């Protein structure tokens, strides 16, 4: 009796293997939603009508197909738009966006200061590096997340630092008490994981406002953010990283969370 | 007998006053080129045919008119495209682009390392700031050049630093021997000014290759860059700033340089 919605999905085979699971496909179809793979080997405008597109692909060809799609079909949502995803690719611009949140709660929300190093010479000669407290978080300045060496790494000593490839961004990583909070966000829904960095949770209303703010600022429905407590004061939180469309299939109950999401998106008013 | 070219110009009144001078307009017309102001109070597609557009305006309305213009008239050059100008607005992304030049000359070309500070708290608490050698160069992280307080400033002491507005980018400014080189570029043409920062020139072939590289990397025909010698080694140069469409009317002979440019652009093959 009631009509059916197509969710097209354009994902790499490994993301497909991990995120598109029998349980997801079956729950979604049970509620009237058909997850349908997108032929990477064929144009998007040549592909069957969609009420919703989700993807995690990069590259000029894909972005092009999506811009075309967006022009041709303004009412069909894209999760997430390529321009919104680009906002994550420069670490310094990403954190620029997070700076623009209003904080106007009894918990405070800061961004950590960063050192940017652009060449081999600087990595050896820059005096300021010799007054940095290890361990350090290092990330290439522009990445995307695709290459394995576009990921955050710890550095325990100067010698480890000198073997990294510039341009990179460094952050002191010492005020956190050995605890990271990975926060997974799916539209208006938030979930939170204490993890022990170096291989006592924040107030839930606070985390919700932060997730709310990042979502409005980045224009992404699917991300996680890492945060730490500043254990100097013990009421101050710092966002240290944001990653697009993370590995939700590790969270139990993810199929229910993503199916409710998919359904919210295909009733977008 | 030979045909005439229209150069449309969209500039703020103060840039108009300084750059559009009787000598320019008269030299250009003498060579068959009509500089014609653009009605800011009317749409661009409603304005008379142009063989060339030069502008120094910012804002979503202008960028829109230009994107439209670019779609409708691909063969008409725009100096410079808005997306190319945006490449200058984040100091860290700007220097990212300059990092990507090949250097493959007996002179070396580096980028200085930068500290990025995002909030008031960090400006007071960040330990790394207390091991920085003054004087410092400070610039807001995103600017555009429009507001007067979107310009590079010197900082002589910690107390001066604590009164600046984050997010900002800091650079140690101590290795330069008190000498800045402002380098003005107009398409393939370069010119060079020794200036005494804190209120013995580089090889010309070196400066030309750098200007060449920045021009190809940024996709801007009209900029200047500031460079210093590293006076430790005395053969190593660092780009410390780039500014779109600078005050050429201060250089004597600028009318001849810009008229030859305008003419090169309206024979673009
Ligand atoms: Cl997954
Ligand atoms: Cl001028």
């Amino acid at each position: 009796h009631p009509p059916r919605y197509v969710i097209g999905y354009a994902l790499a085979p490994k993301k497909q293997q991990s995120f598109i699971q029998p349980s997801l496909v079956a729950q979604a179809a049970s509620r009237g939603m058909d997850l349908v793979p997108v032929d990477a080997s064929q144009p998007l405008a040549e592909q069957g009508p969609f009420h919703l597109l989700i993807h995690k692909l990069y590259g000029d060809d894909w972005r092009a197909q999506l811009v075309a799609f967006a022009a041709r079909h303004p009412a069909v949502p894209i999760v997430d738009p390529p321009h919104a995803i680009d906002r994550l690719h420069n670490r310094i611009s990403m954190l620029q966006v997070v700076s623009e949140l209003d904080h106007a709660q009894d918990s405070t929300f800061g961004i950590p200061s960063q050192v940017v190093v652009y060449d081999a010479a600087a990595l050896a000669d820059f005096g300021l590096l010799a007054a940095l407290r290890f361990p350090l978080i290092a990330k290439p300045l522009v990445a995307d997340g695709t290459a394995k060496s576009h990921k955050m790494s710890l550095v325990y000593h100067r010698e480890g630092l000198g073997k990294l490839r510039p341009p990179l961004v460094l952050q002191e990583f010492v005020n956190h008490g050995g605890v990271i909070f990975k926060v997974y966000v799916v539209g208006g829904h938030v979930t939170c994981v204490k993890r022990r960095s170096l291989p006592v949770v924040p107030p839930a209303a606070f985390i919700n406002q932060i997730a709310g703010g990042l979502r409005r600022a980045l224009g992404l429905q699917l991300f996680n953010f890492d945060m730490i407590r500043d254990v100097r004061a013990g009421d101050r939180y710092l966002v240290i990283d944001i990653n697009y469309f993370p590995g939700y299939a590790k969270m139990p109950g993810y199929e229910t969370v993503l199916t409710d999401f998919f359904w919210e998106m295909v009733h977008k008013d």
